[PDB]
DNA sequence: CCGACGACAGATAATTTGTCACTGTACAGTAGAATATAGATGCGCATCTATATAGATGCAAATTGAGTGGCCTTATTAAATGACTTCTCAACCAGTCA
């Protein structure tokens, strides 16, 4: 039960080093140095313009690592794809 | 004189509200979907039915042609016309005369 509950501290102050699958760390020095992206389902069922059920949209977000500002999105019924 | 209860004032923690520091936990591709059933509706194919017969037959008038049966004055003469039958159809010698 303890081994599931373990907390981790966090980056503290203006210094941040993003670890890659290559074992290299990217030193994030300034705005637009490292953007990040992945997808998820939203948790609301939407309806068509007639009020009948469609499906839960997919949300994509692009974030800048240095500022943590949300730099762009895509929201739609469409599937994760290199197009999205 | 002694004991008990109410008025008024004074001090106080419980209650509520606010602020502040530390923290467990979700973000991690994901439940609309699969699998039965009844119940109604529609298209297709078969399985009868009821009507509609024209051809064949039987029969009964309606002539229709072809039969058959029943009823009737007669004898002489004469003429006319048309017919039939019968009969007949020799040849030279002997006695006058101009
Ligand atoms: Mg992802």
């Amino acid at each position: 039960q303890k081994a599931k509950s373990i907390r981790s501290p966090g980056w503290r102050g203006t210094t941040l080093s993003v670890k890659t699958r290559e074992g290299k760390d990217l030193s994030v020095d300034y705005s637009n140095h490292v953007w990040q992206c992945d997808h998820t389902r939203v948790d609301v069922l939407l309806v068509d313009q007639h009020g009948e059920i469609l499906s839960r949209p997919w949300l994509t977000t692009v974030i800048d690592t240095y500022s943590r500002c949300i730099m762009g999105i895509n929201l739609g019924f469409d599937a994760p794809s290199s197009g999205v």
